[PDB]
């Protein structure tokens, strides 16, 4: 299932996102982990430790503390320093983008969804069905200039 | 196939390429475009207009005025703008940067391969061999910190 809907305001954030180093395919990533953009879910996602998740991207700390410059070598026991991406934008966008080009973007997608564990074989299908989703939607964010400033979300339920 | 070689001061390109923005992810590119991770191959690659390759990833004239800050809005008569990439790598590694962040892995590595044809059509035989050639080169630079600075060059045919 997939489709479109409007959400006030979207396209401000949207155009912050560009504004503070993101691109075109950090907006697709971000609008499938949240519908706002927004670093306001639950803290962590709701998980602790390696598992946690924070940022735009919903990245995780085992992936931030392995292939960021902000974070790496710091512990599993230090998780919470990465509740500092939840309020500085242009650290997160840094952060992801760093982490895809240390691991390469199909090792990234890996760890990003199944954490250390994914990162042996990235080409499980569950990993794959997140992957197709991004890229499905990139390519509607990419059809239209408009779509990268309109409070249009795309969303794929994944 | 595929192998290993020593070339000389390898090492210290690799290192500049790391220090200068670049991640693993971008020397494995690098690392299966030049024998010497150089830019001092013909001009342009030998060819021209949108066709034309510049720096250590020949990246061609068409991604670049279509997907980097550096040449956005450029025409395919503006070609020769893209030589400053053979002299400033800082410049040339952002700018494979913003091109794989605008079209998306996929798409760059078609766009990369085959120009904007390679965008209506980005899942050939060729393409595929491609990304599959720059992943396995960059799992044998990760299988080794050793391989990030000293002097190997891993390789492969197609």
């Amino acid at each position: 299932d997939r489709g479109t809907e409007t959400v006030p305001g979207l396209g401000q954030r949207k155009q912050q996102i560009l504004n503070s180093g993101g691109g075109v395919w950090d907006l697709a990533i971000a609008m499938l982990e949240t519908k706002n953009l927004g670093t306001d879910y639950v803290y962590g996602d709701g998980k602790t430790y390696d598992s946690a998740n924070f940022g735009i991207f919903k990245q995780n700390w085992f992936m931030l503390r392995t292939s960021t410059s902000q974070f790496k070598g710091q512990t599993t026991n230090q998780w919470n320093n990465g509740a500092v991406l939840n309020s500085n934008l242009q650290q997160d966008i840094k952060a992801r983008q760093e982490s895809q080009n240390y691991y390469g973007p199909d090792k990234w997608f890996a760890g990003h969804r199944n954490g250390e564990s994914g990162l042996s074989n990235p080409y499980t299908q569950d990993i794959t069905n997140y992957k197709d989703a991004v890229n499905w939607i990139h390519d509607q964010l990419a059809s239209d200039p408009k779509y990268l400033s309109d409070d249009t979300r795309f969303w794929v339920d994944v």
